[PDB]
């Protein structure tokens, strides 16, 4: 086999314009795998969301990296986390890496934010970030600490989420790739892609491009590939679903007091246990206990 | 307010059919509550296929509390978990009491099957069960060692399930209800309500009896109200529906490399910030941070 | 009497009380037996213990689960060391509850700026965090105990940050009129001189909690004469178990036999007896069948 | 050389090892630093700092997480004491896995039944697990490693049942077929006739481990010409911890004060040292800005 670490990193160099989707337990990382996707998301919103906490870092590091361990478990394709700001100073963020690596996690995403939020001015002019310097080194940390190398880090550049402009952008992307990024994430607030074209016009290629295309999905895809960027996220969407649907089907049975209109519309139990492996226990049952 | 113990012990004592939902993780908890269920079933299948691991205590019991734990913080109404036989004998089963107590659960529900499965003959007789005695002390124990006098202990008597009949059901329920079971749940694997009418006319109201009507699903509900059924338990459609959506919602969007036949089919990103409840961390921030 | 309340007493007393460090369930258990009123849960011992450095490197959800352990096998309060909170005001009132949930009485919060974000070690005197937001981070924690006499110590770093008096004093009263329950003045000092300054300035407007371990040889009735509610021995247990581990190690490597240890460590026996081993030996004979 | 493969050389040499216990990670990198070629994860040692009884009362996931700790700290393998595997084979491989992940190096599991069942202490030899069953597990267990040299020993409780040299003979035997690396043999007497009486019946047909603790004054020389593979020193460390603690707790109780103790105990400059604490002051000033 190929670790997920080399296929994560294979995937971000490669020539092809690649896509990951986003997972939040154990049984949608294995959903995803079976669908054929190539990679999983490990989406700081939807680990949060599921626990059913905020995405403020309320749920401990330790407490994300054990709902990783059941979803890396649970597939055979590479998962990149979300992991915020990396829990703290380099320091924590390269300890953080080196649990993902040993729990068979294949790279980590992290974002230049001041964490935590120690004011509360909410006027309408740009949010000050973290000092490019001290978060290039903290890259430079987490690359050097690797045991595997082909984990991978990618580093997301929240200069125009803040209020910047390509200028800043760019000078952050430039210097966490030279500090070894394996990828860039670029993101934007905007409901079109203009953040991002401005950015891949200016970028030159000097390095792979991630863009999550939630709030500018109605851009063409191939638009992305004629742009030359290397990997497109798709964010939040099961965790979206699986809400829609279980409100659903909770209203349905509270309104019914009833289990006739909901039957035909979700999985049998029979695939539950498929989606849980149950036969290949049976099988471990049958050839290790005695009969 | 009501102590969430003290509601669970209510409905299991009240004169009316009472119904809970299953849920399996923070996000779902929040959700039953949401749609006026009086209270949640934590279901062990669901719990367990939510980590992607099998219904065969896989997952460590301290891994189980911290996914309850979670929905105890993200609901205000009773939480009832199927805590399988109790994770080993009287000790190891009065002490995951005590945790979920301590973290807000209401009350537990436990088997009298033997734990873990020790041999594989897979033979077409009746299966062992533990001793009655046995289970009845393990009962007991943890009321006897409960420190909120309201938590319940719900025995779940696999007399049917394991190929015996109404009379060890009904020496079984009796033995448990005298050791200071709260309620009895009557589970069969039969696509109909037989044993469970059987029982009901046998055991003359001894005390509150528990149902899962998963597979005899087209019963009236009102027979259960007719036989003095004390609750109905919705054991996995929650999770069975979150299924659904997710291979679904997948698939689609790795058919389409685009988001555009999604969107619209799922809630939106705000539902989850207010399933989260973000805004009341947006207004602690702008009371408790300097400006 | 809740152990938080126990605490609060103390602190709130008219004599000088004494909390002894311990650092895992066993040493609680035998700071206890020893006739100690309370535990200090030092952030140094229970770090060193794991094997990691003083400086958020286990996650806070590590640390409370080793208080866990702590406050089962303790009935006296505990007073965790709980750095800054691991945050902002949030993270802070998230562990606040967690504790309270797991029978800790009391948490001990310092205001530095965290995580570290510069090595300069020139000579000029450490930033702390703003007043301000300290003195909100207490009130928000004050607000959000469901217990209230849970207690909220805060720890004024002027003196150890190389700022002087003045500053020490604003500190303090800041986090007093915010609501602490009491203040923790330490110094880098050989002798008590910023304590005495700080006494004699402070004119009782609240109870005051020192750590005494750099001055040692000051005689305790002077902390007595100057007012002082509560001494903190910060570390010894650890340090006294350092000693006789690496002894026992060393003699065992030596010798390759256990000849020259039998006679110096407890006996087995003890160790059963701590662990309370004939409590469970008395309930398996009555929740396990005779026979 | 991975742990493992130190262990398993350690297990197959041609010389007697010597395994010193450690049940957190502090004693583990003291027994590291003696020149100990291997540490025992003592099962009595573990549950014993977490204050609770040896009797897997623990979580085998909070188990694990004590032995990671143990694992970041030491160089040397830890063979561990994992009772007998915290269920049935599947629970049994799936400890092997997790702890393989963590860095330990070996698992011990023993052939008694679990857990306990009936409190009937006449005189009877008590019964173990099904010798087959037993097998079976060990070779689940070998048959799930993802790395080869992991080593699984199996410890025979026999002797310890009542029951004699036949029994121990046919258990080790079948385990030992099974696949197993080694057998500990253990006996309740104070003398090594049990010992003796096995090593001369084995045959040398594999390694076989002992624990002294009980007949500590028996020559290390006579386990060397009975072909004896390894000496575990099971539980000293822990003895001498307590002994420490007690006296240093009481010493301070009584005194008020540190003058009797600081002489006696390590310095806090120790501590750091064990900690680790310079390696960190030395990144920070490699990766935060020098100002």
């Amino acid at each position: 086999k190929v670790k997920k670490t080399t296929q994560l990193k294979q995937m971000l160099n490669s020539k092809d314009l690649e896509f990951i989707m986003e997972a939040h337990n154990g049984l949608s990382a294995r959903i995803v795998q079976e669908a054929g996707f190539k990679g999983i998301w490990g989406s700081g919103l939807s680990v949060s969301a599921q626990l059913g906490v905020r995405d403020s870092n309320e749920a401990s590091w330790t407490q994300v990296v054990e709902v990783l361990e059941f979803m890396s478990d649970a597939s055979d394709v590479p998962i990149l986390l979300d992991a915020d700001t990396g829990y703290g100073n380099f320091n924590n963020a390269r300890r953080l890496v080196r649990k993902l690596e040993d729990r068979g996690v294949a790279g980590a995403c992290l974002e230049d934010k001041l964490f935590p939020k120690t004011n509360s001015l909410h006027d309408g002019r740009a949010q000050p970030l973290a000092d490019i310097e001290e978060f290039a080194l903290k890259i430079k940390a987490c690359k050097d600490s690797q045991t595997d190398p082909d984990f991978c880090i990618v580093a997301r550049v929240e200069a125009f989420i803040a209020g910047w402009g390509l200028d800043e952008a760019l000078k952050r992307a430039e210097a966490y790739r030279n500090a070894g990024a394996d990828a860039i994430l670029m993101h934007s607030k905007k409901a079109d892609p203009s953040d991002i074209e401005a950015f891949m016009k200016a970028w030159n290629n000097q390095g792979p491009v991630v863009i999550v295309p939630t709030k500018y999905y109605k851009t063409p895809t191939d638009h992305f590939r004629d742009m030359g960027v290397s990997m497109v996220i798709w964010a939040n969407h099961n965790l979206r679903a699986s809400v829609s649907a279980i409100q659903q089907t909770t209203k349905q049975i509270y309104d019914d007091q009833s289990l006739v209109n909901v039957e035909d519309k979700i999985v049998s139990v029979k695939e539950i246990f498929r989606l849980q492996r149950d036969d290949e226990l049976v099988q471990a049952e049958d050839k290790y206990l005695p009969k």
